[PDB]
């Protein structure tokens, strides 16, 4: 037969029971209470644990990159939720949506470029996929590196919720470092940017 | 870059769907669209979970990164394993400061005494569904007393401690085998500064 796969961790996806999983509120997103148990590290089953789980879903995510030019196309919009922690709600992001039955990040991206920033990707890269907070939602996203040409862009479809910025990887860069781009997707995309720009530009040279 | 601010959203009210461990929000509102005018009453569903303190143990001298490995259910739908490789984290309580939820979680969750400790960054998780920030600073920590399964009994936490090179942990982020974001955000920045906190620190 096969060999067990390899994990960085001690414990697998065998080693847990989701005894039940319940609503506790049903909106467009419910949040649930799951009921498992899972072994412990020092070889004995736990009593039954209870989580109240938020379940968000699944987002594709764009980092949208002109390796000619160097540069960076932003999407600004309101996020209403970081009101309360940040000066304006009014975010500096990538390019997102949420991803549904029979759809791949990749549909879904390229889709996204189109109607919240007017641009038509060419290449595109798988980046790296993360959980936004595991510890209270089951949130999802995957980022990929979209080849555009930012001369098409600075006239979308949303554009009066959105606002287009083209700006140097550089200089986005340095709004993360600053905290003026704070955003978990946009955060990751542009570190991973910063690491790999070069290598990007060299391989869609 | 970014022109509205605060008195171009109008928060007509903010409403408790739901109150548990954790609260879900509603929020009603009319925000300026780009141009220039208000928009009509939009709701979204607001998860309130409080706001977190991350802390990234690192050991300058053997360039080591220490991570803890605990379970997070809500990860097991969408991951190989509902076992995550994570940085210490704990929930800011009333009126507590960052750095010292940051320093107690530390002993709490893995046992560490950290020494020097800087910021980092401080990020939403996701701006769109959650008002959760996420405060990440750095520690200084001597990586060759890092061990063991740590985490509060009353809590319930079970925490086991692994030490591993710097380079591996941020390999191992490139490579999705850590893909949590604080995890994330702190290790890609760890790579992009090492040197200089080496020098500062080592
Ligand atoms: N889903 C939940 N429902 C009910 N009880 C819960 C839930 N999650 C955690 N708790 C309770 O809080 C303790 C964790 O405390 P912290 O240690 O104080 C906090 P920590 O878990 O670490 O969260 C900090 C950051 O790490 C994760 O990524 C989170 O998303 C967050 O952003 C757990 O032992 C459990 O008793
Ligand atoms: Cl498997
Ligand atoms: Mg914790
Ligand atoms: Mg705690
Ligand atoms: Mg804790």
């Amino acid at each position: 037969m096969l060999k067990p796969d390899n994990l960085p961790v001690t414990f697998g996806k065998n080693d847990v029971e989701i005894i039940a999983r319940e609503t506790l509120y049903r909106g467009f997103f419910s949040l649930d209470l799951y009921r498992f148990r899972h072994r412990l590290f020092n070889g004995q089953m736990s009593h039954e644990v209870r989580r109240e789980i938020f379940e968000r879903g699944h987002a594709a995510v764009l980092l949208p990159f002109d390796p000619v030019r160097d540069e960076v196309v932003l999407i600004e919009q309101i996020r209403i939720a970081a009101y309360d922690t940040s000066e304006t709600p009014w975010l500096l992001e990538m390019v997102a949506g949420m991803i549904e039955e029979g759809e791949s990040v990749e549909d879904v991206a390229r889709r996204e470029a189109i109607e919240e920033a007017g641009l038509i990707v060419k290449r595109t890269k798988p980046v790296l996929s993360f959980l936004a907070s595991p510890g209270g939602t089951s949130e999802r996203s995957s980022i990929m590196v979209g080849e555009v040409d930012a001369t098409t862009a600075s006239l979308a479809d949303e554009n009066e919720d959105i606002r287009v910025h083209v700006v140097s990887r550089e200089q986005a860069y340095q709004w993360v470092e600053e905290g003026k781009i704070d955003n978990a997707a946009s955060v990751i995309a542009l570190q991973w940017l910063q690491l790999h720009h070069q290598a990007l530009k060299n391989e869609w040279a």
